[PDB]
């Protein structure tokens, strides 16, 4: 249907818009401490604490697989490094520190794109 196809382009300009909030959000890593998923090798209890991991390659596989069908789903994801990471490790570690600095960055970025997808529909 061309309905279908329209609501398929949208999606489409979403997975557009989202990208270049991803990598924006990533920007603000320069450590790389959220790039990746923790490795059950290295922690092999993780999951008996975190469970819902994430980090920004898995997020940026669904983002490619245009499986994510507006900002909110997205801004969960991106909350879970977040609190996963805050909730692992102690308050005086560079790792909760990153996080912090993550989401106050981050939440300006958030802040624009929450507009311009309302504002574009």
């Amino acid at each position: 249907s061309m309905e279908q196809v329209a609501m398929e382009l949208r999606l489409t300009e979403l997975t557009r818009l989202l990208r270049s909030v991803l990598d924006q959000l990533q920007d603000k890593d320069p450590a790389r401490i959220f790039a990746q998923p923790v490795s059950l090798k290295e922690v092999p209890d993780y999951l008996d604490h975190i469970k819902h991991p994430m980090d920004f390659a898995t997020m940026r596989k669904r983002l490619e697989a245009q499986g994510y069908k507006n900002l909110h789903e997205f801004e969960e994801d991106f909350d879970l490094i977040i609190d996963n990471c805050m909730k692992y490790n102690a308050r005086d570690t560079v790792f909760y520190r990153a996080a912090v600095r993550l989401r106050d960055q981050g939440g300006v970025v958030l802040r624009q794109a929450r507009r311009e997808v309302d504002s574009i529909g």
